[PDB]
């Protein structure tokens, strides 16, 4: 009717406004997309030129005011670190893994509150799937001696460790100092739980079923303590007394980490004593004992490293 | 030395500049991040108010110049589509699936050349993994009658269909009109290839091994024709004569799509005749015949839908 168009025009009176407002935004979006690329080639050509200055300096300090020359070291150690806080608000480019899974989308959070809010969502993610991986691995272990439910647990374990590699790769390019092992221990665990699906139900599977299930039920319990430490370390780093918490959550975490690292060792030697048995006929016995042997030496000799660097600091 | 610092200062004569330049960028980045949210709440409150105008009109046209009332339709048919080209340069928010896998990162490409360059990379991705899924499924089918290599093919098939759901979900929020089935046919195929790993090597597996392997070797060959059509429809839509190609690549695609849809039907009825056999003892016989029965009715009655809408246009 008449008024039916009267309200139709009182709403398009400002549709000229957003149409006007959306012009001055795609213009801002396009001039901002060039300020990023401008600011990216200019701090990357200086940095590659900066290290060139260091090598020209590195060769002389052995041959040589002993520190008058290394007074230039702390001059380019913070500056190269100044470039790192610069490059933290510039869009990076995906690595070989994210370009595979996601393509060439941009995954860098261009804020300091957005890297936080994403690393908080990441710790909550590992906690919510820890409440599922400890409820599904408890029925599997105690309530149901089945194989369709045990294969549904390894399909969650595979999907949960594949989602970690993706989320730990979005953290790694948005400014996270995740040591190389922790991102590899997820590929090793996806593999170890992948060869766990191909394992035919038989006599060796029922002899390692209780060990694997009650370990990945413990490995979820220790991820409840990792959460409360990890999320307490990122909610306190945002805002001396922080090393009194860090050296308290760690003291109450290491015994539960080393009881887990020596359960992976025990889980490996088992699959090596299940192989020497004639009733064994499956390669999956040996090809699980090696991941449990990698995950031991990798996790153990890295958690010791993390404490060897925190002891000095 | 002396000149060793002379070049140290000639390189930081502009480090005051980028430090200056990087201030005026994070300021632009922060005022742009507010222009997006400003422009997002203003075209979403008008749109939800726009449909309100339509319902206030929709009730009167049956009860009632009746076309002077319905000329309001095409007045807000493209207007609501005008909002769709607006919202195409604003960052969306991830759906329930991307928020699971990726978190709350932003995955929308804010350009028209960036949505193209990402949908081109997506078609090339499906082509490169089609050359792997046709080389690994040919050895499996003809060269190697093994089980560790057949389980390595289903682990690629699972990973390939899980990477499609992620990449088809980044397309869907960056402006792609992918029909609901095509994104579901990937969850059905991941499941069907997931219950293909749990299938214990036995007597029923060796009776369906040749069918499944030679189908997923055909299904890769038809993805060579899908690529050259999909990428030909993507490089021509960028730049009458386009319906002469579209109705030619389609004419040479439908016979290869319906020979594939009636192979999924044949693959389903087989797993229903492998169940009625006493020598069958595995639920995986039935739980594959249903996905092959979904993938038939879903793919077939959707490819017919796609041709039923292109016939009218
Ligand atoms: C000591 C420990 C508990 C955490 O200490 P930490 O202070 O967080 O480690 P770092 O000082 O090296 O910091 C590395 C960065 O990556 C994170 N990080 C540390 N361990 C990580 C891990 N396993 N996975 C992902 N991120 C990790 C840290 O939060 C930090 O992030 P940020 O600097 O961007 O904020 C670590 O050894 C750990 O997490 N071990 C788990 C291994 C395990 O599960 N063993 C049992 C198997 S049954
Ligand atoms: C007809 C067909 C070949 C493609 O026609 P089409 O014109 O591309 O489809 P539409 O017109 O509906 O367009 C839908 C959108 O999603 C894309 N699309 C179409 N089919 C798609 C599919 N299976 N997967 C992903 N995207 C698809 C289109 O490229 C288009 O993208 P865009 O508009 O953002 O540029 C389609 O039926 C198809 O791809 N079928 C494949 C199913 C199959 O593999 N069967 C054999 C199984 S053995």
């Amino acid at each position: 009717l008449g008024d039916c168009l009267r309200n139709w025009e009182d709403l398009q009176q400002d549709f000229q406004g957003i149409q006007e407002t959306h012009r001055l935004y795609r213009l801002k979006l396009e001039e901002l997309t060039k300020l990023q690329a401008n600011c990216t080639n200019s701090i990357t050509r200086q940095k590659k030129r900066l290290q060139e200055l260091a090598l020209v300096l590195k060769k002389c300090r052995p041959s040589l005011s002993m520190e008058a020359a290394q007074e230039l070291e702390n001059q380019m150690k913070e500056r190269q670190g100044l470039f790192f806080d610069m490059e933290a608000y510039l869009p990076k480019k995906n690595g070989l893994y994210l370009s595979l899974v996601l393509g060439n989308v941009n995954v860098t959070l261009l804020s300091k509150q957005a890297k936080f809010a994403y690393k908080d969502e990441y710790e909550k993610f590992k906690l919510y799937l820890t409440i599922i991986l400890i409820v599904i691995s408890f029925t599997c272990r105690f309530l149901l001696n089945s194989r369709v439910t045990d294969a549904a647990f390894n399909f969650l374990l595979v999907w949960y460790y594949c989602t970690l590699t993706i989320r730990e790769s979005i953290l790694i390019n948005n400014g996270s100092r995740i040591k190389g092992w922790w991102v590899f221990a997820a590929y090793v665990s996806t593999f170890l739980s992948g060869v766990m699906l191909t394992w035919p139900d038989g006599l060796m599977y029922q002899k390692f079923r209780n060990q694997f299930l009650s370990f990945s039920m413990y490995q979820s319990f220790v991820q409840f303590l990792q959460y409360y430490y990890q999320s307490g370390c990122l909610y306190r780093l945002r805002a001396e007394g922080f090393q009194s918490w860090m050296w308290r959550g760690l003291t109450f975490l290491l015994p539960f980490l080393f009881f887990g690292h020596f359960w992976q060792l025990f889980n490996a030697l088992t699959l090596f004593n299940l192989a020497r048995d004639p009733e064994c006929k499956e390669w999956q016995v040996l090809m699980c004992g090696f991941p449990f042997l990698l995950l031991f030496l990798g996790n153990f000799f890295t958690t010791l490293r993390v404490v060897h660097q925190k002891f000095h600091s």
